[PDB]
């Protein structure tokens, strides 16, 4: 807060899934899509994606659940740029 900073970087295309940038997405599917339903139809582990949004003490997160993420991401939505 305080001095708007603009972040240059892109969260629309594939850039880098880094656990920042895959958190702060989460977040915004989980606010309107139950944690069962979301992870119904998305190839992560549920109590993974819970444990990753509630991380206090957690922390240590894999980055192969990230990578691919960013995959289906393009699956998913279907961006333009297919293979």
């Amino acid at each position: 807060m305080g001095h708007h900073h603009h972040h240059h970087s892109h969260m629309l295309p594939p850039e880098q899934w880094s656990h920042t940038t895959v958190r702060n997405a989460l977040k915004d599917l989980l606010k309107d899509m139950n944690q069962s339903s979301l992870a119904k139809e998305c190839p992560l582990s549920q109590s993974m994606i819970s444990s990753i949004v509630n991380s206090t003490y957690y922390a240590n997160v894999s980055a192969a659940k990230c990578q691919e993420f960013g995959r289906w991401y393009k699956h998913f939505k279907k961006t333009k740029d297919m293979m």
